[PDB]
């Protein structure tokens, strides 16, 4: 099947931001042609730990933005939603759904984003287990939602810690298409006080374990230069890496790929 | 005044209020020195099955919270889950409830503390306790002069919670305190550890317990395995009051 | 039934200190006489993170000073012990024989302890959950011990955290008798680097905690000046402290105790 | 080269070993770049039950332990308890290996460390893998300067473990790493889970896989629900090799 890479910067910045992303994006598309590319950016950051950090320009600005993206580089989109009225503006431009996180339980935002016809991503709650998102599928499925991705993006670990059980992956996989988040993994949650941290340096082994164990796409959050990102600024990948990392992943996912077991 | 927030999980009807109801106003009268609060959530919006009870409507239940108050005198707290529910939900709710799993949904907050009502935040169990302290500073920033903070628990693995009572007096810093006796036991995806954890709640120190009750448990739509049974609502109120008597005088200041 | 009190230096420094804290607990003693005072020190420190740190004065001094307590204050005694060979020498003057939380599943060492015809008790695994203590005890009661405590002192949270799930209180009273530990329960492992960390501020209200839920008694390591104590500075009780701490616990137990639960 | 750690649990018989023995043997022919270790525990010290199967045993473990590496050449690595053992286990073993319970022992770590022998220490299921640099240093004070660190799993919850990853780079800073791919997924109080991870473990980047090994796991006295069936022990080292060999291109420096 093919592989889906799931990239793009985590907040939508600007729309100047997403077309030097999106170009980036489109370039590898064109080489990696056995990977399909989804473009990922935030209209709306609205879970940061301070009232003080970036949040966004807006849904308007955001979809259209993304539109842009799509227009001009023929990408396919996704963003999350955050309350159950964005799904339809949200349906008309992005082909995947996201569902944040914290949002993994709240009935009516899967059931709007089902109904929209869109396929649909949830990233797996940190208070979850693998087993438990065997009911979230169940009522996207009851929602009308044919594509149904759950991201592994890990797990509460103590105070300010994210542990990635790749156990995970195969367990997901008995009732949806899994996807491994390489950077909100390795986030370290409120770990800088108003914000969140995280280790950089873990990003690329534990992306190499993933494609080991086997998922059926990666998640990653890029941007040009992550040290100016408004958001998240200590996981995104610099954009200059992407292509090293995917390469990368494909060689390993190809080597590694024979001994995926049977679900 | 010390605050005990009881009431059945779930309106499975304004009748099950009603008599849930009156048995917190009797404990009211008997209870003097105690702020009681009725609890009731008009929807289970974080049900795990699609196929489980999740209520009647805002509607119905905004108007059975409407018939407990307007019959009992009985202040009222019920839960939000998206920022368009605040405004009609502050028309009875004296104090507006914050979902554990929203606890950093910056827009339901907001939209909480714009009613000008109280606002207790049920502390996410992903959430460290100092990591409270940025969710009452959006609070404040929104206008909110009343806020609580709700001890419920903490992913400790799979499919359990731990209480670590160390968050007790971290979170009291920059916020009252209460502790959620109910849903802290409770196995996500038990009733015999309410009450010793309960007891270990005011002998640290906190400003208030949160307790589910229902005439038959066993017979609830949601929270069945946890929900304290209504005739021993009383022995463990006055049980609580006595240990926070005793223990107060070491409560630390601050 | 009298409730225990476990109190004493963390490690032998010097006979000298042992005295000094001895006097006071026996001054207690005579106060609090509802209370069963026992008095504690380690005669080694056998698991210190680094090489470097204190561990002791030797088996030999250890047991010779500990000795001079009981003859001095006719205090009960109890002493930690590390390998089998201990049991014996240890038991000529440790009234009760403490088990080391990380060697909780070495059953050569509950066994060496057993046969002694001492009383045991064990300290509960960081690893260890509180229904695994049931087979604990087995063992122990397999070994001839008659009197077996089991101790709380908190469990695994994350990297060097430990957290205390009350809920281990009565589960583990349902085989033997249960002690909480005040101050290695708030102890942060291996947080100092070389050294482990702890916040003192937290061993009041946990105390009042367990007192609270219900327990046979409490360790409480004190020392006349902790900051210059060779072992867990961060987590030793001030001695002039303990007397208002004792004090304490035995007003919520006594308010509390009508509630305790029959197991 | 890279190590690969293999043998049944625990010295059910010297006859068991032999039977394990030939096939590490036949696999230690056929891949010349590995170097493999034959193990066993002559004694199971930490059993949670009085009544489960321990051994026969140091004599009798030492003396099969002999049996097999004169008879296939094959280096050998037992685990030791106390530290008296140390010695006598250092004349057959070429590793000395520290249980998990243990690895905070320093006695246990120095009584090994001066046999003169490589030490391969399991890394605590309360320790963090920065905490790892002390349990080292001990060993390098210690005269040891073969050392190994072994990841088994983190205590997780209750009656469960989780293998963080990152700790193979972090662990790596200071000693060789091994990952211990069938106790990783052991529930202390899973057999699917073995080669999922060992896969992630030579993506990410050791120096050596540690694998328990039986010819019926079903029979087996000791972790009998984790012991590989020795028929998938080749096709499993053929797997991780193929997957190092191209992982390998992309393991981080130091
Ligand atoms: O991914 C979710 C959050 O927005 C995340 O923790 C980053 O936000 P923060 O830096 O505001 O915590
Ligand atoms: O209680 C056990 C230890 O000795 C504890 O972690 C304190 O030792 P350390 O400060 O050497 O880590």
């Amino acid at each position: 099947e093919k592989f889906l890479v799931i990239a793009g910067p985590c907040a939508i910045e600007s729309e100047e931001l997403l077309l030097k992303v999106g170009e980036e994006i489109k370039r590898l598309s064109e080489k990696f042609k056995e990977v399909e590319f989804v473009f990922k950016s935030s209209f709306d950051k609205a879970n940061r730990s301070s009232i003080h950090s970036f949040r966004g320009h807006g849904l308007e600005y955001g979809v259209k933005a993304l539109r842009k993206v799509k227009e001009e580089f023929g990408l396919k989109i996704t963003t999350d939603i955050h309350e159950s009225w964005q799904a339809e503006p949200v349906a008309e431009v992005a082909d995947i759904i996201q569902i944040p996180a914290f949002l993994c339980r709240q009935t009516d935002l899967l059931l709007a984003a089902a109904k929209t016809g869109r396929a649909v991503n949830v990233k797996k709650g940190q208070f979850l287990a693998p087993w438990d998102t065997k009911n979230v599928v169940e009522k996207l499925k009851f929602g009308g939602a044919k594509e149904i991705y759950l991201t592994e993006r890990g797990t509460t670990f103590g105070y300010n810690n994210l542990v990635v059980d790749f156990r995970s992956l195969p367990i997901m996989k008995q009732w949806a298409k899994v996807i491994y988040d390489a950077t909100h993994s390795v986030q370290l949650p409120g770990g800088l006080g108003d914000k969140s941290g995280g280790m950089r340096e873990f990003i690329f082994p534990l992306i190499r374990a993933a494609v080991a164990v086997g998922c059926d796409g990666v998640f990653m959050e890029t941007h040009p230069e992550p040290e100016k990102a408004l958001s998240d600024a200590s996981t995104q990948l610099p954009l200059s890496q992407l292509e090293g990392i995917i390469e990368a992943i494909l060689e390993i996912r190809e080597v590694a790929s024979k001994y995926y077991e049977t679900i």
